[PDB]
């Protein structure tokens, strides 16, 4: 078949050319060597036989350390005395000049000084446990928070509603050490002078801070840099577990309030705020990083469909990182180019797709997905009336223990079927496919005969085509043993020594897990762009519902007398969700009637197949942000790597016993179950035939 | 042709026969005779073989005088004595029972008494000359407008804005009648005894004040009373012109400022505060009307499509009205009932249309839109995807001079077609079409050789479809001569004696110019349905852009060193509409190319000409008003009923001189350019080949 042809043109020995190609200097975006990146994939699309490989520019708000006034963070006795301060590139790039200093963009300016506080992982329940059983209150304080669990920014975001001045981030080597292995380079554990880059924004979808809603254009107008959406009120810098073992050492006041507050520094976890056993008096943050608008650069190119021009299916990935950025994103640009020149060599015997393919190398993903939420706000409208799906291309191998697959409930069918037809790269596997690893490895809690696929949130440039467009999105990695493996994202993650040599000798050496999750990748956007009847399973899709459906109502069982007292009812939402699932019956029932010769009957319960997705987008939005418009997946508003179900009636019900209006409380409560038993039950309707 | 026939089978005295049938007794929105009466065109639409009609309905807030609290103005003296109040149904009609009396719905309740100000029509340029010009504070007074020039909410919004405590809306003879004619039921002119009725909300497209949104169906969430969008927060009564003379005979203060101010009662258009000459000290307002959930009832029928049964143009109009509503809407309804039955005279010789047609009677359209509209919300996910255009049958018969058009500029070439197809029903025009009477009679001030072609704000159920949803829309009905004829609306309009003998007698008494709009709505809804590449020409769209652009650069030239002080600049709309004229030049040259006998290559063109009218609706709306969507065109903020182009920009602009902070204004007049010209740009896109 076609696709045979297509998967197993792929190799493993190009992805590691390419990555090696991509990954011989720093790649930030706004730089001029992330451009150069940008003009060499659109070369290599040119070569490959594309039909259009052009560069599309945005001017966007980047942050960047100002190189005459470095950050730090210090300690300082009472007589004003620094007494200590916080503070060369990996083996082979040892002439490599401009690595940039670990920061978090986008942090405010300043200098505070004040008593530490440790936070724990700065997450919602560590400030409730704070606040509402340790006796701490972090006004005025600065604070001392680990990595992990969740998005950085989630962590600001807690730290200024919890009055914190400041907030230190730093990799414990709880959550970055992997127990038995070495430092990079002897092995690829975080060493203690490394610090994780990355933004802090709490963008909620919005794109570029300057200009939520439309492009940055030349001609756009810009909000004032003092009301960019999502950027931080307080300084925020991250620091290696050395230095951060000199700042935690002697706080004082009230022990760890129980073993999951202790990292595993040698150092007590005592809470603060202030220290004792010490000229250890005081700390101060100095953090001036500057904002300025920059040009960054998206490589957008085709391959025209011969029967449906004006149907997309989009296969992006981001390409700028915060320094080498072997696994992120550089494995996921490596994947991409081994994905567009098989699809060339198919075009060089003759083959067309019957829709359009679309490739995307984004720019500035990590400043907050900047360069695909532009470009989507240009596109737009024919985005929303025409896309069939996304499906990423960011880090191809965080791990080498299975697959992990993230995407809608429309996909989890092809999913399963096209890793049925993929070799294994897994050792014991050899004659096997890669479904039989995976499910071997990660079975779904909800069905053991399964592989777990999960929820979308947000967290790479998916994001502005699922949670604000309503475009069926996918994506598909090698990933960590989550049964054996406590540590977060992985040790190097966001470092310098995220290194070609750091994938090759410790990840995959013979890129055969690379390798399968190309040809996953490259399977999935053949599928959807070549298949006359677009592969989606709407009864998936039900079966999904009726499962959110039950989690929203057992999350509100605790509150059962205030459900009878306020006269709140889950009764519509179950009736949508039992209307949804006989609509999506009745749709699949009439799809395998279809007269395949009759084009108009193709096309009309293709649109139905496709507009399905966008039946969840509501134009007004979630409570507080326009940008998040599916009222099925939201990213979660405590951690914006992860997607919640039902977000507008979990954010209703969350915390509810603490609001201080519980009327109206439990008023917005039945709004958003209101809203969601619309949404659904708009949805059923779209699949009706009269 | 099958058009001949649609229009041919048509006859007047069919829609007389119809119109005699619907008028006999009062109709008002949520009480037993509308509901009989859907239920009556429910069983027409039957007989007449459509595929269905269905009743469906909505929960809305509706608004209705006490019975046992009745609703009066009156005047005290210093001692509290009331000196004056202000106080059958036609003839023919004396056993009827049940005629609501003289209110506005939705009102607030209360009791003011306060010094009295005569306001002339309550126009923010009214409000603005008593408080600029004319040393007027209405803070705690009540005032008393005329009717006429803008919809009666905007004069409660501004009155409340102006700081008045009550509005007495009043019908002045200057306004409301026609000179050398005699009061009903010698004549059409309104008797001094008569007041007219109609809602008093300032809903910005809202629907259902309870539910912004939603359909308001049994589970729906509503907001509290307190909160219903739009509604006012004073009391708000109407009065005829005998009782207004009294109230207005005694005011002293200043001078009417100049002519423009004075109507035709025999009284000196003094402005107050307060009376001189007289006994007569305070008027006070008495007003409790109750607001009440109620049932409502749309009948929505369908003719299936035999080729794209997923493709909708809608005619609808509605059906309640104030108490008889022969002319507004139930000439309307007349009408609606000729087509449908014409159509089904099609169907019983076996023609079928190829898309589908859905036929609409809405109800409670006279409290805010609110069926149209909640079936709008609730419908929106496959209107949005699939519907050509909106066509409305409200009031057919405003006057007898000629025809009045209101529509998007992509059905300009379409309604020129087909009125040169259609017989005149003028004296005088006996071999001619209605093109020719129509042209001689109104030509449009940009172009002499064509008819006036007015632009859509709002006033009727086409409001959610284009302003909310962007779905092409058109309206026309036989007008007044706008020249010689300077009252507002026409003279009965909202009162009891709008009967059959009213429109029979002194409207149309042959009823061919009913039967002209009845023929020229039909088979513009023919034309829609049933043409296989849809009629709309997109560069008549790129011709009105020129003009909207070339008139809001203009009203921006008295402020050009502000414009160069604050660096703003329309370069970037004018360049968007030249790409857009470019874009539209370009598919129209591709779409005379298109193989007819391609299915999907048709389709595919046919998507782009349904989904232009869409590409100008940003999901963000408008400032202050989430449910006007449309960049291009909105209601005007000053008056609902007239349209304005640009919108988004104009607002900003206007009064901006007096504006507390010229930095804010500015900032805010160059986002609403930028927004236009992203807007335009991005239409533009949908056009593109590639
Ligand atoms: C799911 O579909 C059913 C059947 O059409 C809807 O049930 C109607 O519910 C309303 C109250 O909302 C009742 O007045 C009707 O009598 C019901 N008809 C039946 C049971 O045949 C139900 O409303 C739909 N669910 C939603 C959320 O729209
Ligand atoms: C209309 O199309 C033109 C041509 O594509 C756009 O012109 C470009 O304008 C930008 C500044 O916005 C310049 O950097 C380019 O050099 C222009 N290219 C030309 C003139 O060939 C113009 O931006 C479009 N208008 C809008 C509003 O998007
Ligand atoms: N592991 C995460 C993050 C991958 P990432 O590319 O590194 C994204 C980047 C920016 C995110 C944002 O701004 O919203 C960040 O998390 O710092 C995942 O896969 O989902
Ligand atoms: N002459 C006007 C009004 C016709 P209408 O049907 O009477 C509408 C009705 C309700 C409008 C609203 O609530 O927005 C009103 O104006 O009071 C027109 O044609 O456009
Ligand atoms: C960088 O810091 C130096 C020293 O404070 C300052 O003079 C300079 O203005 C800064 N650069 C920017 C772009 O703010
Ligand atoms: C938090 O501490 C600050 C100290 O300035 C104080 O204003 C506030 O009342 C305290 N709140 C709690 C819950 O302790
Ligand atoms: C890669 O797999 C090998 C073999 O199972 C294992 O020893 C090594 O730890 C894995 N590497 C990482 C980075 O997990
Ligand atoms: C009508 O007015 C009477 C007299 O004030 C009052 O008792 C009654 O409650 C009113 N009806 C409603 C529905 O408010
Ligand atoms: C309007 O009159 C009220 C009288 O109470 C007063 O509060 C306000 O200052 C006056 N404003 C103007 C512009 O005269
Ligand atoms: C109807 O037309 C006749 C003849 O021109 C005219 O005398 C009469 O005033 C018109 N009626 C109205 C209501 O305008
Ligand atoms: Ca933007
Ligand atoms: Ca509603
Ligand atoms: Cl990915
Ligand atoms: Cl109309
Ligand atoms: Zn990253
Ligand atoms: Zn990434
Ligand atoms: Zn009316
Ligand atoms: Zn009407």
């Amino acid at each position: 078949s076609i696709r045979w042809k297509l998967v197993s043109e792929m190799k493993a020995e190009n992805i590691k050319s390419f990555l090696r190609s991509f990954t011989k200097l720093p790649h930030l975006a706004g730089t001029e060597q992330n451009f150069l990146l940008a003009k060499k994939i659109q070369t290599q699309w040119k070569k490959f036989g594309l039909d259009s490989a052009k560069l599309v520019h945005y001017d966007v708000l980047l942050s960047y350390p100002n190189e005459t006034n470095a950050n730090y963070i210090s300690i300082v006795d009472e007589h004003e005395t620094e007494i200590f301060k916080t503070s060369p590139p990996p083996d082979g790039y040892e002439n490599v000049t401009n690595i940039v200093p670990p920061y978090n963009a986008f942090s405010a300016q300043g200098m505070p000084e004040g008593d530490l506080v440790y936070v724990n992982y700065a997450r919602t329940e560590d400030f409730f446990k704070l606040e509402r059983e340790m006796g701490i209150n972090c006004t005025g304080k600065i604070v001392i928070a680990r990595y992990g669990k969740i998005f950085r920014g989630n962590k600001v975001k807690n730290a200024m509603l919890a009055g914190a001045i400041g907030i230190i981030l730093y990799s414990d080597p709880a959550d970055y050490f992997a127990p038995e292995v070495q430092p990079y380079p002897k092995g690829w554990n975080l060493p203690g002078t490394a610090a994780q880059r990355g933004n802090v924004l709490n963008l909620n979808g919005a794109g570029d801070p300057l200009t939520p809603g439309y492009p940055a254009k030349e001609y756009t107008f810009r909000l004032d840099v003092e009301e960019g959406v999502g950027i931080p009120r307080i300084p925020v810098h991250p620091i290696g577990y050395n230095d951060a073992e000199i700042l935690l050492r002697y706080l004082g006041g009230i022990a760890p309030p129980d073993k999951s507050w202790k990292g595993a520094l040698n150092v007590s976890y005592s809470i603060g705020p202030g220290f004792t056993g010490s000229s250890f008096r005081k700390v101060r943050m100095h953090v001036y990083n500057i904002n300025k608008i920059t040009r960054i650069y998206n490589v957008v190119g085709t391959i025209r469909g011969s029967v449906e021009p004006d149907r997309y299916v989009i296969l992006g990935g981001h390409r700028d990182s915060w320094v080498f950025g072997a696994i992120d994103p550089t494995s996921g640009v490596a994947v991409l180019q081994e994905i567009a020149r098989s699809f060339g060599k198919l075009m060089s015997k003759g083959w067309r797709p019957r829709r359009t393919i679309i490739f995307a190398s984004w720019d500035a993903e990590e400043f907050g997905l900047l360069g695909s939420t532009e470009w989507a706000e240009e596109n737009v409208k024919i985005l929303q009336e025409r896309s069939i799906a996304y499906i990423n291309s960011d880090s191809s191998i965080e791990g080498n223990y299975t697959l992990r697959v993230d995407c809608t409930p429309l996909l989890y069918q092809l999913v399963y079927k096209l890793t049925k037809e993929i070799p294994s790269p897994d050792d014991g596997f050899e004659s096997k496919s890669l479904y039989e690893s995976w499910l071997e490895k990660d079975p779904s809690p909800e069905n053991k005969n399964l592989p777990r696929i999960n929820k979308l949130g947000s967290g790479s440039d998916f994001e502005a085509y699922f949670q604000r467009l309503g475009i069926a999105s996918g994506r598909a990695r090698y990933t960590k043993n989550k049964k054996t493996d406590k540590y977060s994202s992985y040790p190097v993650y966001h470092t310098i020594y995220e290194t070609f040599e750091l994938v090759e000798k410790f990840y995959d050496p013979t890129f055969k897990k690379q390798l399968s999750v190309a040809q996953l990748r490259g399977a999935l956007v053949y599928e959807l762009v070549d298949s006359k009847i677009i592969p989606f399973n709407i009864q998936d899709y039900a079966e999904a519902l009726k499962n959110y459906a039950a989690s929203i109502y057992n999350l509100s069982k605790k509150h059962d007398q205030q459900l009878t007292d306020h006269g709140v009812s889950f009764d519509s939402l179950f009736s949508a969700v039992k209307n949804f699932s006989e609509a999506a019956s009745d749709f699949h029932k009439r799809l395998i009637q279809v007269d395949l010769n009759n084009p108009i009957a193709v096309r009309m319960m293709n649109d139905q197949l496709m507009l399905l997705e966008r039946a969840f987008i509501d134009p007004l939005g979630l409570p507080g942000k326009l940008f998040y418009r599916h009222i099925i997946f939201a990213p979660s508003s405590h951690n914006k790597y992860a997607g919640e179900s039902f977000p507008g009636i979990y954010d209703a019900i969350f915390d509810i016993e603490n609001k201080a209006n519980s009327r109206l409380a439990w008023k917005e409560v039945k709004k958003h179950i209101s809203i969601a038993a619309f949404t659904i039950q708009a949805a059923a309707g779209t699949l009706k035939e009269v």
